[PDB]
């Protein structure tokens, strides 16, 4: 559609913030994303006009909105709404698979294969259930450019491997993994795939069904949506076969002390009152991104990334962690003789929000041999002028640490 | 004493119309309405300092972290507990399931008994049915008497040495009954019986000093105490939080992650995996401060007046039966009328602008004891008025005579 990006930016009122007496440059979109006023106003209007559980008039509109949001998010991912479980975030989504798929199935001798670049959300659940089942964890290695080693991956997918946890897009490296080809091969070998989509769906069109995976998790607050929102897509055969996770109201059909009958998926896995307001907003957020066009977002952020990377390469002593041939607008970097945390601290005082640390990916940073990276992560509402301002601030900050 | 007319003006939704008639929202037990301080708190977060929390670097992240942990401290004072022992989660339902998965699942074995009261909400039943399904524990029911009160004689008789856990509600969402949780938990602790207390209908309607109850675990939910959806909390004795294994795994609840071995944070973050509902909990903190500012005792007194007025006028209705007439009660009234289907009462009352709920109210076993397929439930909040009560009874008379 080719939207006007200077108009699009005006939808985001937080970008008018000033911090430390300076206009904010928000380059921490990988930590959480900012919301268009359409999303903020949808939540506000729910609380002011039709707050009710999901009956009477307000309860009726609240329910249509809540399920309407599931339909919208499902069209956003190109999956069926009945296969889409709504939850508080990617972390909940993956733990649901860990407790309800793997925990009742794995045994001694089974192997869980996890790539070196996984976020802790796609590592720690598997460690918990591996320890409980007697299963063992094997690491799928990466190369120094931040790519997944596909040859090593193929060789690691031996018959004893029962599940592969793999990120769609790395939150540290920006790397875009070929999840379609990965999941096609894992299925050929009887290996279940759990794909972490948290950093994919904000930055590119994702057709989840076409990936051919078994489970796919997203988190709402990184895709223009309210906090406490997220979803798990899963093959229907899996949602039918898995036991319930959380128990309570709404996931039951009939409750008796003699025995309870459970609902079918997806409500089967949604216990208790949902985050009604948050998912109403995520519906609006998913619709907002589709109206922009996800492919336009991807092209816009690739233009921002190329500008930022071209300028960042002129910095003496700088190196980028994550130089894969396809990546989202996430740049982790280090500067010789400068501590990443000093860089983040001084950049903040110049109005620029970045993140220094390990980004909840400790094994990945261990492979690179570094205690932290400074990460600037960009979104379509950032501007080329902000990038030029960032380079001016970095030069001033680096001179302050000289 | 608070000016209750001025308090009601804090709630902007109550101004709206339904079918061209004024809205009379008597479905507060389903979810509560929000004061403008809470609504604007959530709106201000997204507009002015939306960022992630913990290990804060930049200005907005610091502001977001201070607000979020500030909300935990405000809720803790609301409950008179330490914030270090208060786990924030998406509602009562999650709070109880955390107990089920991380306390009971690793501990109970075949032969052990989980004791659950007849009046519990599904939130305090189904998790224990999952535990029995995977441990071989058996579930035993603590009965009620026809006035909706918990039969304490039968409860003591039911608390035998094989019972290891008791699921007991503080306030029933159907009956309104207020249970003597302090007495119950003292007697449970004397027999080595863990108590999980469902406070979802307690903390919005009365002052609860959670620590003085003497229970092992206490669960609340945010959207019924003036707060955002997707919020709630689990309080627990410190000894349990330390001994319990983690439930959800991910960021924030770890301290160090390696493929050779991971080290977890301490409570409460031990049990809060991944990015929190930052906006929701910032708003829940304002809700807690709003209720502490009014005075929880002042709210309890207000809704008792509303209850007494509503009950006195309701009992004038011919053929009307109130299910739940325990001695001490919150402002929740479930009722039936001879010749009137509960669902038909709700459908037509809504056409008069009155919002109530008819059905089983996620308490199927309680309804089985009474032998009724449904009830009509009016549930009052402090921002309701005596005038609305009178408007309600006129709509009830209009609707009763329409069928």
């Amino acid at each position: 559609g080719a939207p006007d990006w200077d108009r699009v930016r005006l939808d985001f009122p937080l970008l008018m913030r000033e911090v430390h007496g300076k206009p904010l440059v928000y380059f921490d979109n990988a930590n959480t994303g900012q919301k268009p006023v359409q999303v903020i106003g949808a939540v506000d209007e729910f609380y002011r006009r039709y707050n009710a559980n999901v009956v009477h008039a307000l309860g009726s509109e609240a329910t249509d909105a809540y399920e309407g949001a599931r339909n919208t998010l499902a069209r956003f991912l190109n999956v069926r709404p009945s296969d889409l479980v709504l939850c508080s975030g990617t972390t909940f989504a993956i733990n649901l698979v860990a407790y309800s798929w793997a925990l009742p199935r794995l045994k001694a001798g089974d192997v869980i294969l996890i790539t070196r670049m996984e976020h802790h959300a796609n590592i720690v659940p598997w460690q918990l259930v591996a320890q409980r089942t007697g299963a063992t964890i094997r690491v799928a290695e990466i190369t120094p450019d931040g790519a997944l080693d596909l040859d090593a991956l193929r060789a690691a997918m031996t018959p004893e491997v029962k599940l592969l946890a793999v990120t769609h897009v790395s939150n540290v490296l920006g790397t875009v993994n070929p999840v379609r080809e990965i999941c096609r091969e894992a299925r050929k070998r009887g290996i279940i795939t759990v794909v972490d989509g948290s950093q994919a769906v904000p930055h590119r069109k994702v057709d989840v069904a076409a990936i051919g995976c078994d489970f796919y998790a997203i988190t709402g607050h990184k895709m223009c949506g309210p906090t406490g929102t997220g979803a798990l897509w899963a093959r229907r055969e899996h949602l039918d076969a898995m036991p319930p996770f959380l128990g309570g109201g709404e996931m039951i059909k009939e409750v008796s002390f003699d025995g309870t009958v459970f609902n079918d998926a997806p409500h089967k896995f949604e216990a208790g009152t949902p985050n009604i307001a948050g998912f109403i907003g995520l519906g609006v957020a998913a619709d907002y991104l589709q109206q922009l066009g996800q492919e336009n977002v991807e092209a816009r952020e690739a233009e921002l990334l190329a500008h930022f990377t071209e300028e960042l390469r002129r910095v003496d002593g700088l190196r980028i962690i994550g130089e894969a041939p396809e990546k989202a607008a996430v740049v982790s970097f280090l500067i010789d003789g400068a501590h990443a945390h000093d860089l983040a601290t001084l950049l903040d005082l110049e109005g620029v929000a970045v993140r220094s640390g390990q980004h909840c990916a400790h094994p990945l940073l261990q492979y690179f041999g570094v205690a932290a990276t400074c990460r600037a992560s960009l979104a379509f509402y950032n501007t080329h002028a902000e990038i030029e301002r960032f380079m001016t601030a970095l030069t001033k900050v680096r001179k302050l640490l000289g």
